[PDB]
């Protein structure tokens, strides 16, 4: 397994000021763990992870996403700095605007294949509480879901995220437990939680913390551009007929994206389901998977794929662009991994 070192000690956070909310933090560092020590100085971690051992490093290398794509963007979005590391042993400083931000942003895209990330400076977001306020939802069909996120009130809710159907058969398909809500002023608490503020179906103004408001399977995660909402229903339904029924079902409407050329989220329609491992399935994602690169849409891409190389090049419009960034930091492929030869980054 060639050079295979572990410094669960590279977890330091170097500085925290609420002035600049700026962050300067090892890579090591886990999101969890720097949330816990923002949050007495009014600063938020800008997007949540979905693990409490993801670190920095990671988070930047995948680039995450989370309920407040659309008005945040993604992890990168919020890097102002960072180290890397390089085959040639040097010590890169990368930032977003300046020059070398082409490897900035390749370095965003990539999952650690142009070297490996040491240290960074992240921008907080400013928070007076750590509760959110919230309002609830309810359609009652696909098309309904599909206006609710379409009235433009997206822009009174920093966090948006829904639950549908995806087993009822029409008109009933696609109906949605929506839940959307921002950080909370200090203010808008009852007096009970303004002590300590900064403290680890239908609704309106409900005032819940982190674990109330953000809460042998197949996970499948795809992306469809926001004009084409005929053919993002017509996948939904196709979904609906084809039998492969998910009980978890998450919608959620993108904002605009990175310049980071890996980058996975896209504005339009994006869904999360869960499918159960039954016989026929893998057939199935290979005919979604046509089916959502046919409409300009785009896969999300772990472990678990089952994602060609060539359905890989052809999500990517800019993956050239990448790929000959990354030969430039990486010629012999040291960070190469099994992932990277089967996509074809090499």
């Amino acid at each position: 397994g060639g050079l295979v070192i572990d410094m669960p000690a590279l977890n330091r956070i170097h500085s925290i000021d609420s002035g600049t909310r700026l962050v300067d933090v090892d890579a090591g560092v886990s999101l969890d763990q720097l949330m816990k020590a923002a949050l007495p100085h009014g600063l938020w971690v800008p997007v949540l992870p979905g693990t409490r051992q993801v670190t920095v490093g990671g988070a930047i290398g995948c680039d995450i996403h989370g309920k407040n794509h659309h008005s945040a963007g993604s992890f990168g979005n919020h890097v102002r700095s960072m180290e890397l590391l390089t085959a040639n042993g040097e010590v890169r400083h990368l930032t977003p605007a300046g020059p070398d931000s082409d490897l900035f942003w390749a370095t965003v895209g990539g999952n650690g294949l142009t070297g490996i990330i040491l240290r960074a400076t992240i921008e907080m977001t400013p928070t007076e509480t750590a509760y959110f306020i919230a309002d609830g939802d309810v359609t009652g069909s696909l098309d309904e879901t599909i206006a609710f996120h379409s009235d433009g009130s997206e822009a009174n809710y920093t966090y948006s995220s829904a639950w549908f159907d995806a087993i009822s058969k029409p008109p009933k398909l696609g109906r949605a437990a929506i839940s959307r809500g921002s950080l909370a002023k200090l203010d808008q608490l009852p007096s009970k939680l303004q002590k300590d503020p900064l403290k680890f179906g239908t609704y309106r103004n409900k005032v819940q913390n982190l674990t109330q408001f953000y809460h042998g399977f197949l996970q499948y995660q795809f992306v469809v551009p926001t004009e084409a909402v005929e053919e993002f229903k017509s996948i939904i339904v196709d979904i609906q007929r084809s039998g492969h029924y998910s009980f978890l079902n998450v919608f959620k409407l993108f904002g605009p994206g990175n310049q980071a050329p890996l980058s996975f989220p896209i504005p339009g329609w994006n869904v999360c389901v869960d499918f159960p491992i039954k016989a026929g399935l893998h057939e199935f994602v290979t005919e979604l998977d046509r089916r959502v690169l046919e409409f300009g849409g785009r896969l999300y891409t772990a472990k678990d794929s089952r994602t060609t190389a060539e359905t890989f090049h052809a999500m990517y419009p800019r993956i050239d662009e990448w790929i000959r960034i990354r030969r430039s930091v990486d010629p012999d492929g040291v960070f190469a991994s099994d992932m990277a030869r089967r996509l074809q980054l090499l």
